[PDB]
Formats: C-alpha cells, structure tokens, sequence
C-alpha cells in the first residue's frame, strides 16, 4: 500500500482531470499534517496548472464554534481539501452543513484515513464525498500472498 | 425631541459622513421596529450613496442561541445597527462579544431607546458605542420651560 503522498499526488492528478482549479487546505491536529502541507507546497509550484490556493485551515482543539467558526467562514472555494480522523470528521462535518457550506459545488477531498470501516458509514458524510483508499476488491488476499 | 424617524435620517448622516457604506440591520421584537425597516428602505432608495445592505437581522424571542446565532454568523458588515430595549441590549452585545463580533472595525450604532440612565451603564457595551440622544446638558429645564 502507498503513503500519504503518492495518495496525495493521485488526489491532485484527479483534481486537474476535472479543472477545478480553486481549492483550500484544511488540516487537524491529527500527526503527520506538516509533512502533507510541506509535500503539496512543493508540489504545486512545479506544476503546469497554477492553482489557486486559498490559506490553510488548521485547527486547535475541538472547535468550540467560537473562532474556528471565524476561519471556517472564509473558506470560499469550490473544492476543499480535509485530513483528519474519523471521529473529527462527523462533528467537522455536522459543523460545516449546519454552516451552509454543504452544497454541490462545495467539494470535499479525504485521504484513506477518515474512510474507517466499509460497513461503519456516519450519517452526516454527504452522498459524494471524495476518498481514495488501496482497497481494491477485485484482488483477494490470495493474490497478496501469492 | 425628535421622533425615531428624524434620528434615523441622523444616523444615516453620520454614516455617510465617514463612508461607512456597508451595513446590516438587527432588529428585535420591540414595538415599532416595522416602522424603522420602512423608512430606513424609503430613505436608502432615494440617495445618493447607494448603501450596500445586508438582510435584515430579526430576533423572535429571547435568543435560545440555536437558530439565532445562525442568523448571527451571517452578519459579515462593519457597521451594524441595533434597535432593542435596554435589558435585551447586554444579553445581545455579551452573545455578540461571546461570537466575536465585537471587533474595532465592528461597530454598532443604537437609537437613543437603549441609552437609558447616565449613571445605569452596563460592562457590556464596547467603549465606543454609538447612541444618539436628545439630552442636550449645555442647555438646563430653565431655558425650556421658558
């Protein structure tokens, strides 16, 4: 299986196949956030794209709705960019919908991370959402061994 | 003294004169509010400033601060007028300073309803409230009785 940033790089081949150039970055306190931020930096400046890059959304703890609701607010692109663990990502999610931010066009991009269990699906992840694990289902574990 | 119409084409004056030419509008439950949102939307059309409006902000009860503050959040302007009674200003102004809205370019103007006794002044209005009022203390009950 691959890392976070072969995934990452698959995730922005994706993103150019469709054009949608304008985008943020919202990271937790989750570990290895830094290393993501540092890899997409260095990727886009030698691109062919020029993306348009909104200022990344980092949080503190969990979001007291005081003044992480303040960055939140700013996040005025189409598609977004999130990495955080299960658990974050429903109140994450529930805080953006009861914000608005859930429509068509708001986008939102996870990495295999907050993809949990196949069966464990939470009610508040809109029908579309965007993840990319190695999960591939064609292939059984005899293959792997093999 | 003036009524509330003369003091609202006042505090349109004093917002002009600092062109301060984006703004919102809160409103409570007090009697006579539907009369202001009248006259403020008769003035505004036949102006030469061409004020930049944000929908009209109207409480329903004491704010249960579960679908209020969502109205709360949207109020994006730098000025902002308030029309409320005095008991209702600080619970509004402690949940506005409790969302962060009480920033220096967040200013907030009020009629001279809420300014009640010199000496009743709550902590919770921001040292540079706006209040209009006709308590002219230059000219004494002797000059007016004459």
């Amino acid at each position: 299986g691959a890392s976070i940033q072969q995934q990452a790089t698959v995730m922005l081949k994706i993103m150019q196949d469709y054009d949608w150039h304008v985008f943020s970055l919202v990271t937790t306190i989750f570990p290895g956030y830094r290393d993501f931020i540092s890899f997409i930096k260095t990727t886009v400046d030698n691109s062919f794209v020029g993306w348009d890059m909104q200022n990344v959304i980092t949080l503190d703890t969990s979001f007291e709705d005081a003044k992480t609701q303040v960055q939140l607010k700013k996040i005025h692109s189409s598609v977004i960019l999130l990495y955080c663990s299960k658990d974050e990502a429903v109140l994450i999610l529930s805080e953006a919908r009861s914000l608005g931010l859930t429509g068509y066009d708001f986008f939102w991009i996870v990495p295999s991370l907050v993809s949990g269990n196949t069966e464990l699906i939470p009610k508040e992840f809109p029908s579309g959402l965007i993840s990319v694990s190695y999960d591939d289902w064609d292939y059984s574990l005899e293959a792997r061994v093999r």
